[PDB]
């Protein structure tokens, strides 16, 4: 049978979408069917997002994969406790309860105070915007406190040598194009830039003047699997496929495809205990308080965090709080060659050279 | 004529409930008078507070007085901003512009920032309450390099969490091994003589210490210098218990029955409910002058009138909004002016400190000055 999910994605989200889409193709099983019901928002809006949220419930979805941002996390999560709807989301994670969010991203912050401690930073910035959430300029606070750091830490993100840059792509060049404008020991800079996408095209095509640049990476291109991937979406028809036929695919862009793995996986393990995701029958007022108790979405929900698959951002497993775990970092270096692996960070082992 | 509003109350906002029944009493005449439509919510509940906003815009109010706090002020400016209707509240100012929200609550930010420089401090703890907010903290650490401060920062509203060992062993690092004894503390006015009396469990030659209470209602709860194991103490203050205004209101709440009023029968009143109280001043004055509309039935709202009726067209809602932003009075809070963001201007924050014969205005922070100014 078929099986209704909601994707509620960001104008513009053009690679993800692809990516969904391709995900959509190859994750397909003769046991049932997967039918989205897209959403395209400005995911910055709440009334927005509550309007795309309670048009997915009336449809009877029985998932959403789809995307926050700061000002929508809230009503997100506040949502899918609520009506007891999932949501599997590749933005970035948060540290609260939230129940029936399934954070596709793993945690950056502990590969991140591992990595200042590698370098034995004890005198640092951390430049940054809230478009990630606050849990990591905390988490660097708590641990300034604790290893007699001075951090010098400045929200850059209302704004009209070694630096952690922890905001948005366009910041991060304007930042670094101010250093190298000042003219004052630029290679003597070293720069930690606190995301997944280290290799993601546009951050190492800024001129870095010979400072020293680290970074982050989920997506290991040596993989089977994600060369794989890459032989095939490298040739996909760009008219068709918006945002593929690129060498390299983003981090959000692996994690959808991911999501739509993980999505199949549940609905394949439910089918195998018999518990029903056919079709919801008469869902009322999406607005109706108190809500009513939907039984099966808390099994769902259940199943989605119980998933085990490796994708593309390797082995995928979840906490009872939709948490990543057993997730693994790639840590890099910008070479005089080109980016390099150094090493990898995990929960169990932190950083690990070579 | 009479206008209807919303009133959405948080649970244990009791004292606030008063005031704004208070206020109502004091403000209406027999020629206007404002009809509430009061509901009682879960502030930190985004989905508690669509329904609550939704109900009171399909019910057709002219605005809505209310909370929210750091997990539902999104929602707030999210609807107020789309649907067009106006929201007064006492909450934490939003950082950035959002149209149809006036916020009665000064901000403090600039008058803290003033008084770490003015006491010239170089280094101290700042104890922040995440689940209460982070801004003042960021805007802190955002002066610290230009300013050369030290801050060590330390979240403890995790004082009870499952992070309290962690909460701790932080500050038993900063009191006992790096011998901080100036302390900020940006907390819920009631919590801070529980976070105070574990610091001094924890600390040593604690009457040593100073702390600044980052609070705009320095006197809302009891300051007594034994309780503070002796040390200095100073904070903020928006109601000036001096002003004529202020104890004449004083003189009337003390005596109002404390079951019937819950909150009140008391002293002081906290800046909260002082807010509440000049919010419907401000809505008084702003409507008192707006058409009459044809006299219509006020009926129960539906939430789900957010998703099936339009919004109020923006130059109906507009118009509402601009009559809040232009009131000009003076109230418990001191003068009361609105930015055209709906941020209060030219306002005054007194600075207190524990004195011997208990808390005394030191000086001011006047919102167009920003400096803190040394009073005799
Ligand atoms: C949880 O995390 C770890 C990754 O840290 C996963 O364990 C690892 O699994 C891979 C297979 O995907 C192992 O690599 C293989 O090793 C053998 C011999 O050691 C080699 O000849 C193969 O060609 C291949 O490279 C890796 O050794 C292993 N690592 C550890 C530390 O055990 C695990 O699968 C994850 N489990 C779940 C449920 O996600
Ligand atoms: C010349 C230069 O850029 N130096 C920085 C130094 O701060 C840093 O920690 C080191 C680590 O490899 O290289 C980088
Ligand atoms: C009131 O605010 C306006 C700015 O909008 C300013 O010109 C004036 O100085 C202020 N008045 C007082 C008394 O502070």
């Amino acid at each position: 049978n078929s099986i209704q999910i909601g994707g509620l994605f960001p104008r513009g989200a053009d690679q993800e979408y692809s990516a969904f889409r391709v995900g959509m193709v190859q994750f397909s099983t003769s046991e049932f069917r997967l039918t989205p019901h897209i959403d395209n928002l400005e995911v910055a809006n709440s009334f927005a997002v509550t309007n795309a949220f309670c048009s997915q419930f009336s449809r009877g979805v029985y998932a959403i994969f789809g995307f926050y941002d700061k000002k929508s996390v809230n009503t997100i999560t506040s949502f899918c406790g609520t009506l007891h709807v999932s949501f599997i989301t590749p933005s970035f994670p948060t540290d609260g309860t939230h129940p029936f969010v399934i954070q596709m991203r793993p945690d950056l912050k502990g590969a991140l105070l591992s990595l200042i401690e590698y370098y034995q930073w004890d005198k640092f910035a951390y430049l940054y915007d809230s478009d990630r959430g606050l849990s990591t300029l905390q988490a660097v606070l708590d641990s300034a406190a604790e290893k007699k750091w001075q951090v010098t830490a400045i929200n850059v993100g209302n704004i009209n040598r070694r630096v952690i840059l922890d905001c948005e792509r366009d910041k991060v060049n304007d930042i670094v194009d101010q250093v190298i404008t000042i003219g004052k020991h630029v290679k003597g800079y070293h720069y930690i830039i606190a995301n997944l996408g280290f290799t993601d095209g546009d951050l190492l095509k800024i001129q870095f003047g010979g400072a020293n640049v680290s970074g982050f990476q989920i997506v290991d291109y040596d993989d089977s699997l994600v060369s794989k991937f890459i032989e095939r979406w490298s040739t996909l028809e760009e008219k068709e496929y918006p945002g593929a036929h690129t060498a390299t695919i983003k981090y959000t862009s692996a994690l959808t495809y991911d999501a739509v793995q993980v999505m199949t996986e549940a609905f394949r393990n439910l089918r195998k205990q018999r518990i029903e995701i056919s079709r919801r029958g008469n869902a009322g007022d999406c607005l109706a308080n108190p809500a009513v108790p939907w039984g099966q979405g808390v099994e769902i929900e259940r199943a989605l965090k119980q998933v085990q698959v490796e994708g593309l951002s390797g082995n995928i497993k979840f906490d009872q709080n939709g948490k990543r775990i057993n997730y693994t970092i790639n840590i890099m270096e910008l070479k005089t060659n080109g980016p390099r692996k150094i090493g990898y960070w995990s929960e169990v082992d932190k950083m690990v050279v070579t």
